[PDB]
Order: structure tokens, then sequence, then C-alpha cells
């Protein structure tokens, strides 16, 4: 099964960080550890080093040479490279989320209370097609710059 995981500012702006949220990074790690992660080449270059404890699959029509990750050229190849696993995590960026959304059955979202200047957005999804099965709000604190709300949604309908 395919899931997307993303952190969204107001207006669904995503980035590679205008905010400083170690709690969100802990949420990201907890929910991706021991699962393959699929990302586009822009996201890969922004991370710079393979995420530990996860198979790192990079979707790009023009692969790099880095032997530390697995390079694939299509959504279908990305999925095949993951093989028989319970859950595949798609970690962005904008275009990769857009291509994978139709195949996804679960969303892990962090809704951040920040207005920011970026131009890359998380895909449009029809809220009526999803059910909110978890939500938790957290205030900002000495370690986290903004307030945020974790949410998990499960797909109920497809169009
Ligand atoms: N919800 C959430 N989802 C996301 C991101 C986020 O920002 N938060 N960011 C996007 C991908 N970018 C990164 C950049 C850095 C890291 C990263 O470095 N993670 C460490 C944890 C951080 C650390 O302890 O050093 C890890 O092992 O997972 C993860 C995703 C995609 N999805
Ligand atoms: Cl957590
Ligand atoms: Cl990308
Ligand atoms: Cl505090
Ligand atoms: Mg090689
Ligand atoms: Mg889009
Ligand atoms: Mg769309
Ligand atoms: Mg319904």
């Amino acid at each position: 099964m395919i899931s997307l995981i993303a952190a969204l500012a107001v207006d669904r702006v995503i980035g590679m960080m205008p905010w400083n949220l170690p709690a969100d990074l802990a949420w990201f790690k907890r929910n991706t550890l021991n699962k393959p992660v699929i990302m586009g080449r822009h996201t890969w270059e922004s991370i710079g080093r393979p995420l530990p404890g996860r198979k790192n699959i990079i979707l790009s029509s023009q692969p790099g040479t880095d032997d530390r990750v697995t390079w694939v050229k299509s959504v279908d190849e990305a999925i095949a490279a993951c093989g028989d696993v319970p859950e595949i995590m798609v970690i962005g960026g904008g275009r990769v989320y857009e291509q994978f959304l139709p195949k996804a059955q679960k969303l892990y979202l962090t809704h951040i209370d920040a207005e920011v200047e970026g131009d890359t957005h998380f895909p449009d999804y029809e809220p009526d097609d999803w059910e909110s099965v978890f939500s938790e709000f957290h205030d900002a604190d000495a370690q986290n710059s903004h307030s945020y709300c974790f949410e998990i949604l499960e797909r109920r309908h497809h169009h």
C-alpha cells in the first residue's frame, strides 16, 4: 500500500525550512522507519544523504550516479523496486506527490500554522474522499518554532 507523508504550511505550501519543528521530524522518522521511501531528485539533493533504516528510492528520468540509493525512472518502476512490503512511503516533492496521490490509500499530514513565501504546493485532494482517523494539535515551544497539527487520513473514495 502507498502512503504520502508531507508537512504543509498555509495554502498547502511545502518546502525542502521556514519552520523549525524537531517534533515533526520525529513524527516523520517514526512513520517512515523500516519502510521504503520514494522521493524525486530535487528532494534527494536537498536531503543529501540516505535516510537511515529505510530503502531510499529516487524517481528521476535522469538518474544521478550515487550508488547509495536506488534510481528508478517511473512510478511503476519505483513501486516494483519496493517489492512485497506492507507500506511504501512517498516523501515528495510536489510533482512526485501529484503523480502518486491516485495510487495512495493513506496520508500523513502535518498542518503547520505558518504563512510562508514558497511556490511548491502539495496536490489537491478531495476531502470528501478521505476520512480523518487521527488528529493531534501541538503548541509551539522552546524547541518548535510554530504550532502544528498531525493528521492521518485513510482513503474512502476514488475518482
Ligand atoms: N512530516 C514531514 N514530512 C515531510 C517533510 C517534513 O519535514 N515533515 N519533509 C519532506 C522531505 N524532507 C526531509 C528532510 C530531512 C529529513 C530528515 O533529516 N529526517 C531525519 C530526522 C531528522 C533528524 O533527527 O536529523 C530522519 O531520519 O528521518 C526528512 C525529510 C517530505 N515529507
Ligand atoms: Cl511522533
Ligand atoms: Cl522532488
Ligand atoms: Cl518550552
Ligand atoms: Mg551505480
Ligand atoms: Mg501539484
Ligand atoms: Mg491534481
Ligand atoms: Mg463517503
